[PDB]
């Protein structure tokens, strides 16, 4: 669709909320929103020259929703459907967690920033598979869901002992209609800061996630038409996502242990707890999204290409709102972009937007397709 009067509706709508009221409460009313499918969708063709894939994994257009919009896959038809191509949901754990005190998010709309400190608040393991599983029948009936990917990022409880139990745990119940699996070791808001990155532990963590999926592949007696109830019809993926607030050595020591696991990618990056010159934030607690995160990101994602000797494909994530931000990311390292703070700030639109301003920029820069753009500022 567009332009439409559907999306410039809403685009008031969310901009009333934006003003008046907290921001927790205006993303669960929209998630409501979804859930009941009274949202816009962006019926159009998505231009040929913008594909984009990661290994085996193909996305029809480059823009995807990044994890922690839709923790509980509840909205998930009506997010895919406003131009994305993927959404990545959760972050997951085995059980419910309520997450932090509330009020845990604040929007600073002048710099178009973030920052949250939610938690890992979730349904949890079991509800959000059955919510997932609710989605894939969906998606076999409804046309606008076709080819799309949900991904599925998972992580541990906020008492939990040993994080591996939980990703084995979460694998073995949503792995079957995941199209790819993120790891999250990067949040900030469950305490470590960082649920742990340090690289042999993380090595550890990487190859026993893949080994229980390699695990329901083993163990299921049935076709994979019929073991994957999930877009590629193949097991999921694994990425990894990373937090920003790293030094050179760290990384350089994270990208050696990437290679050596033989991840299918990295999310780079998670929010930031680095950032101080926001006023409005300063009494705050959490990691920051936003404009003020896109330059630190970028940076991290060209370090990356260059640590792991342009091996492993990139996620990029974020200060994602036009074109050109997702060009910059693009031309850094990255494969495949992710939003989540645009949403907030730029409505219903941000799909249909940030694709048309891609597709004249690839055109003016005399790429003859995304493809082509990828690593080549180095
Ligand atoms: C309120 C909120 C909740 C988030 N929850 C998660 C989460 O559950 N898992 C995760 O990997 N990232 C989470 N994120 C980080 C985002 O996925 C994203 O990486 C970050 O916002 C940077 O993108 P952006 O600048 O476009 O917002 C969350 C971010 C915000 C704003
Ligand atoms: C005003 C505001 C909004 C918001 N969240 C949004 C914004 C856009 C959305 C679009 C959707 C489109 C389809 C389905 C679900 C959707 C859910 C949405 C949720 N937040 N989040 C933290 N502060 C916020 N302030
Ligand atoms: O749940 C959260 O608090 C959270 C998770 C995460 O990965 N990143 C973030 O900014 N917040």
């Amino acid at each position: 669709e567009s332009y439409n009067p559907e999306f410039f509706l809403y685009d008031i709508f969310l901009k009333f909320c934006l003003k008046y009221i907290d921001g927790e409460i205006c993303h669960d009313l929209f998630l409501l929103l979804g859930k009941y499918n009274i949202l816009p969708y962006d019926t159009s063709n998505d231009s040929i020259y913008a594909c984009t894939n990661i290994k085996h994994l193909d996305f029809i257009n480059p823009f995807g929703v990044a994890a922690g919009f839709d923790k509980n896959g509840v909205c998930i038809d009506s997010i895919l459907k406003l131009g994305f191509s993927f959404i990545e949901i959760g972050t997951i754990t085995p059980r419910g967690q309520t997450g932090n005190a509330k009020p845990r998010i604040f929007r600073d709309v002048e710099s178009r920033s973030i920052i949250n400190s939610c938690g890992f608040n979730n349904m949890g393991c079991d509800k959000v598979t059955e919510n997932l599983i609710l989605f894939r029948k969906r998606q076999e009936e409804d046309k606008l869901l076709s080819k799309h990917i949900v991904g599925v990022s998972i992580g541990k409880n906020k008492d939990t002992v040993n994080i591996v139990d939980d990703l084995k745990y979460c694998i073995n119940k949503i792995g079957r209609y995941a199209d790819y699996i993120a790891i999250n070791v990067s949040s900030p808001n469950t305490p470590g800061l960082r649920d742990n990155q340090e690289a042999g532990k993380l090595k550890n963590i990487i190859l026993s996630v893949k080994e229980e999926i390699d695990n329901l592949e083993k163990n299921n007696i049935m076709n994979d038409e019929f073991l994957w109830f999930n877009t590629t019809k193949k097991k999921p993926l694994v990425f990894v996502k990373l937090a920003p607030d790293l030094n050179q050595e760290q990384k350089k020591e994270i990208a050696d242990v990437l290679l050596e696991t033989n991840i299918d990618g990295m999310i780079i990056s998670n929010t930031t707890t680095q950032i101080n010159d926001i006023k409005s934030f300063e009494n705050k607690k959490g990691g920051v999204s936003g404009a003020k995160l896109k330059d630190i990101s970028t940076k991290f994602i060209c370090e990356m290409y260059n640590y792991t000797n342009k091996q492993i494909p990139i996620i990029a994530s974020g200060g994602i709102f036009s074109g050109l931000d997702a060009l910059e990311k693009i031309e850094a390292g990255a494969s495949v972009c992710q939003l989540y703070s645009c949403l907030v700030f730029n409505g219903m639109k941000s799909a249909v937007q940030i694709k048309r301003e891609l597709n004249h920029l690839l055109y003016q820069r005399g790429y003859y397709n995304l493809k082509e753009a990828i690593g080549r500022k180095h």
